[PDB]
């Protein structure tokens, strides 16, 4: 509360460490459904159904330009990418399985780097 603060967690490396995680996600062999924004002209149904599209290139640009206020807003966009994928793709599809694999990969890196 006013003039009463918990001890200061060092966040000075968070930007660099989120960048490194994002690099590892970008280079995973199952990243291909997620590298670029879904083409809303060529994929029927996407625009209406997926209210907040997100992809790794968009996260990379947001990260590089100071549009994440803290590491939690960064994790929320990564998770959005996989939540969108599960909303639109059957579990038993190449893209559906890709999304589950990447979400697992992310969550481990996130826990190991920050928890």
């Amino acid at each position: 509360s006013m003039s009463v603060k918990k001890p200061k967690r060092d966040d000075s490396k968070d930007l660099a460490l989120c960048s490194m995680i994002l690099t590892e996600m970008e280079t995973h062999e199952d990243a291909w459904p997620f590298l670029l924004p879904v083409n809303l002209k060529l994929v029927p149904g996407y625009k209406k159904v997926i209210k907040k599209p997100m992809d790794f290139s968009t996260i990379r640009e947001k990260l590089s330009s100071g549009q994440y206020p803290n590491l939690e807003t960064f994790a929320l966009d990564v998770r959005l990418v996989f939540d969108n994928c599960e909303t639109f793709n059957e579990d038993d599809s190449d893209i559906g399985r890709a999304g589950h694999n990447m979400r697992k990969y992310f969550e481990k890196k996130w826990t190991d780097t920050f928890k």
